[PDB]
């Protein structure tokens, strides 16, 4: 799996060039991490990126205890259907 930094500076995560990310916001005093966007720019496409950072973000939220709002559509509409194991840390009252 390609290397994911965490870039604080931004809310988000990253490939090591910064070309791929997914965005977020940190809700309810740090427990609640928002992903609002997944970005993967089409000559980038095909590597799998989107869900390479969305496990990121996923196991950042884990590992710290947040929950996550899946607000990004690619998250909540292909992630998440895909990788339902992952679906228990979505905060209960999303869906
Ligand atoms: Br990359
Ligand atoms: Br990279
Ligand atoms: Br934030
Ligand atoms: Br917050
Ligand atoms: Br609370
Ligand atoms: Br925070
Ligand atoms: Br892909
Ligand atoms: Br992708
Ligand atoms: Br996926
Ligand atoms: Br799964
Ligand atoms: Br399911």
């Amino acid at each position: 799996p390609p290397k994911i930094v965490w870039n604080e500076g931004k809310r988000r995560f990253e490939t090591e060039d910064h070309e791929a990310f997914i965005e977020y916001k940190m809700r309810n005093n740090g427990k609640v991490m928002d992903l609002v966007h997944t970005y993967v720019p089409s000559f980038k496409r095909g590597l799998g990126l989107a869900s390479h950072l969305c496990v990121a973000a996923f196991e950042h939220a884990s590992s710290h205890s947040i929950s996550i709002i899946p607000s990004c559509s690619y998250v909540s509409d292909t992630f998440l259907p895909r990788n339902p194991s992952w679906k228990p840390l979505i905060h209960s009252e999303v869906f």
